[PDB]
């Protein structure tokens, strides 16, 4: 059904939905690992289904449609603790490539495309453990798509090889993020 921000389990999948309270976003949990999000002149939000906790060798499958009109991403998104890391495996995006101005730390080939690896830092920003300063690891797919399979191990290994280590895994989901834009998406995870 439609719901307001929060987290929980839906049809055997962990889900997380958050927004800054600006309005213009509708998140709906569907059957199984399906979820849909429709937004129009939204604020910042993140929504998706996955696992809690994630694993370092999970093969994530996603199928759907993703139609952003503006700034938005479609990625495998999650966190690690000790060290605190926010990571992204970006499969598609809108008007803004999140790696813009970021430091490139390598390339990895996985699931039909080459990905560029980057590391950024967030200073005194909200996190799963409260306001903090932490790094962000990114894997940005060159060939964009809204369906496919993601072998997380290939990314986590490549990151480690470059010196980008991860700690204990927290949640791991396939999420749609938007930043003051419009769009629609319907994705099924498995």
């Amino acid at each position: 059904q439609t719901i307001q921000p929060g987290t929980g389990y839906n049809n055997g999948y962990f889900y997380s939905y958050w927004n800054d309270g600006h309005g213009g976003v509708t998140y709906t949990n569907g059957p199984g690992g399906q979820f849909s999000v429709n937004w129009s002149n939204s604020g910042n939000f993140v929504g998706g289904k996955g696992w809690q906790p994630g694993t370092k060798n999970k093969v994530i499958n996603f199928s759907g449609s993703y139609n952003p009109n503006g700034n938005s991403y479609l990625s495998v998104y999650g966190w690690s603790r000790n060290p605190l890391i926010e990571y992204y495996i970006v499969e598609n995006f809108g008007t803004y490539n999140p790696s813009t101005g970021a430091t490139k730390l390598g390339e990895v080939t996985s699931d039909g495309s080459v990905y560029d690896i980057y590391r950024t830092q967030r200073v005194n920003q909200p996190s799963i453990i409260g306001t903090a300063t932490f790094y962000q690891y990114w894997s940005v797919r060159r060939n964009h798509r809204s369906s496919g399979s993601v072998n997380t191990a290939n990314h986590f290994n490549a990151w480690a090889q470059q010196g980008l280590t991860l700690g204990t895994m927290d949640y791991q989901i396939v999420a749609v993020e938007g930043y003051f834009s419009s769009g629609s998406a319907s994705i099924t995870v498995s």
